[PDB]
């Protein structure tokens, strides 16, 4: 079983610098891109960047030129997140992430987050903000980005978990995504779509794009059950 173990919460003060760690277990981080994420109070995803493990290239989002700075130690199978000049702002559950370097993005593994408190682009639109369904409902969601995308990937996160992978290259199921699940779209307009809702489908949806940096999501929809 691959894990991904992030460092623990921190608690540190405005205009500090941090550095979280987060290993792989069951896996070598030097088969892929070990990507860096962020989930604000909003609750919005924000991608930082990814670094790859084998020779250090890596991409930082335009955001995070100059804030973040990623490192590795292959040896211990570990990646480093450094944050600068910390504020309130960055007050936040960071990510690690990895999955399938290249072809269908068809293996997905989160690390469990590590909270950071400071104590002092291809934009995606997803539609509707929040919606309540009863099981037995059909449910679409849609989400429709600024620029063309080649494909459309879709997350579910419950509360207090990280994502999770659930529809990758626009219309195909990850593991144990029950059938009920189907996505599609092209272009710029791509939608997730729930035969019959099951209670236990309520929870938030975010569609992500790969194909132009920095990576985007949309802002979520949550899917209340009624």
């Amino acid at each position: 079983q691959v894990k991904l173990q992030q460092s623990g919460a921190e608690l540190v003060r405005s205009g500090t610098s941090v550095k979280l760690s987060c290993t792989a277990s069951g896996f070598n981080i030097k088969d892929s891109y070990m990507h860096w994420l962020r989930q604000g109070p909003e609750q919005g995803l924000e991608w930082i960047g990814w670094i790859d493990p084998e020779n250090g290239d890596t991409e930082y989002a335009p955001k995070f030129q100059g804030k973040a700075t990623f490192t590795t130690d292959t040896s211990s199978n570990t990646a480093y997140l450094q944050l600068s000049s910390l504020t309130s702002e960055d007050t936040a559950v960071y990510y690690c992430n990895e999955g399938t370097p290249t072809g269908p993005y068809y293996f997905d593994y989160w690390g469990q987050g590590t909270t950071v408190t400071v104590s002092s682009e291809n934009v995606l639109t997803q539609s509707p903000a929040i919606m309540s369904a009863s099981p037995g409902e059909k449910v679409t969601i849609t989400c429709s980005a600024s620029s063309s995308v080649s494909y459309m990937h879709w997350f579910q996160q419950k509360p207090g978990t990280s994502p999770k992978l659930w529809i990758y290259s626009t219309s195909n199921l990850a593991s144990g995504v029950p059938a009920r699940f189907s996505g599609s779209g092209s272009g710029t307009s791509y939608s997730l779509t729930i035969s019959r809702m099951e209670a236990e489908d309520a929870a938030t949806y975010y569609c992500q794009q790969r194909s132009s940096y920095p990576l985007t999501f949309g802002a979520g929809t949550k899917l209340e059950l009624k």
